[PDB]
């Protein structure tokens, strides 16, 4: 194997308490709201179908141009307990919210630019008032962190020259700073979510990515940082030049998940997927009508599959320039929560059961060896088939929701027909077992 200094920490899963929170929590919203919110994905009159965020990059506007969208940062609705109450009736646990995003403006008042929300007329500390409001709802905070900045004329893409070097070296300073202050200023933090880590001058620079996880986790007791931050002595990022995940999470899986026959790799360690709503919108975009819009199954759907393998699901919103939640957003983490009431137990503090897939939906595993169904698609033969691993029985089948008895038949060894319920629940729905041992579009640049 590959000698390395700045290559994989960690051996198998963190089995702290912190990340058995973090695991535990499973359920998540992103907020992405930054000076991108003010146009909306719309540049002089022409609206632009590529992400919303992007919109600097797309409509080709200089660095002092966008910035000057401060000058029209001015949230009138804002009211951060009003966001934390919406994050605790979608049944979230946790929220990642983009503290600096790639155009460079800060949520908190950074002392190490001008470039934050101090110097807007709004002036407020949105990012402390976030802290402040999702905490006091018993909702864990995560931060969003972009290295790459455009905001900084000391930022670098590659390192081909000297004076990039110099230029770089000042930019990984800068960004300790900011990182430092985030770290002690809002110390209930417990993740830091790193993007914008890509660019051949982060690769060429893999010490400095072993060294942010290491000054974090110094700073903030039990902190978890993804892969995405991480790069390696050879420039290989996520898992190391042997193979070896860096960070304590893997955070690859984004607008698209692991298959659940072909990727179950994913199981031996811990990872948080994201997704949009939209097609690919994080930002807020004006016009939805650019790309499909899933529906709350559709991401129900997605959330379970993240869960049934062993990994985290965040879903995005994209809060308006008024600071606001578009009706879309609001309709969805209301489905979202009515479903969660009902059915979270399948989801909050559930794992990979280790049972072969089936075409009806998804498995999941409680902490004490619960076993649940979730029926997604719903079988006309009325039998759900259940093949148990090696030593395994079917003791008991009941319905999550109204605590039923369900007919469990044997087929032959090791497989069953969980009949479906006599009245059908017209939604994914539950079961839970008692088991015993026997005897165009663009990719997402991650």
């Amino acid at each position: 194997e590959i000698p390395l200094k700045y290559g994989a920490t960690n051996e198998g899963k963190r089995q702290d308490p912190a990340m058995q929170k973090f695991r535990d929590n499973r359920l998540g919203a992103f907020i992405h709201w930054g000076l991108y919110a003010i146009p909306g994905g719309e540049w002089n009159g022409k609206v632009y179908g590529g992400a919303a965020e992007w919109l600097k990059s797309w409509a080709k506007v200089p660095a002092d141009e966008w910035l000057k969208l401060m000058d029209q940062w001015n949230p009138t609705k804002f009211d951060a307990k009003k966001w934390a109450k919406m994050a605790k009736e979608m049944g979230t646990k946790y929220v990642k919210i983009t503290t600096k995003h790639h155009e460079g403006f800060c949520l908190w008042p950074s002392k190490y630019t001008k470039y934050t929300v101090a110097n807007t007329p709004y002036k407020r500390d949105i990012l402390g008032e976030l802290v402040k409001a999702y905490n006091d709802e018993g909702i864990d905070v995560h931060f969003y962190f972009s290295v790459m900045d455009w905001s900084n004329p000391d930022y670098r893409y590659d390192i081909k020259s000297k004076e990039d070097s110099i230029a770089f070296s000042r930019f990984l300073e800068f960004t300790d700073n900011q990182l430092k202050e985030l770290a002690t200023r809002y110390p209930t933090v417990k993740d830091f979510w790193f993007d914008g880590t890509w660019d051949a001058s982060v690769k060429k620079n893999g010490w400095w990515t072993a060294h942010a996880e290491q000054m974090l986790k110094e700073l903030v007791p039990g902190v978890a940082i993804n892969s995405r931050l991480r790069a390696d002595d050879k420039g290989k990022r996520h898992f190391d030049s042997n193979g070896r995940l860096m960070g304590d999470y893997e955070s690859g899986y984004e607008r698209r998940l692991p298959d659940p026959v072909k990727d179950l790799k994913v199981t031996q360690w811990d990872w948080e997927a994201c997704m949009t709503i939209p097609e690919n919108q994080w930002g807020y975009h004006k016009d939805w009508s650019l790309s499909y819009v899933k529906t709350p199954i559709e991401v129900i759907d997605r959330i379970v599959h993240a869960v049934s393998m062993g990994g985290n699901m965040v879903v995005n919103f994209g809060p308006q320039a008024d600071g606001d939640f578009r009706p879309e957003e609001k309709a969805m983490a209301t489905a979202i929560g009515k479903w969660m009431n009902r059915y979270g137990k399948a989801v909050y503090a559930c794992d990979y059961a280790g049972f072969e897939k089936q075409d009806w939906g998804y498995y999941t595993r409680g902490k004490n060896d619960e076993v649940y169904m979730v029926v997604f698609n719903q079988p006309y033969s009325e039998r759900l088939i259940v093949k148990t691993p090696k030593g395994i029985t079917v003791e008991k089948a009941t319905l999550l929701t109204t605590g039923e008895d369900i007919t469990v038949v044997e087929t032959t060894r090791n497989e069953y027909n969980v009949s479906v319920p006599k009245k059908n629940p017209g939604e994914p729905y539950v079961i839970q077992l008692k088991v015993r041992a026997a005897k165009l579009y663009r990719d997402a640049l991650t």
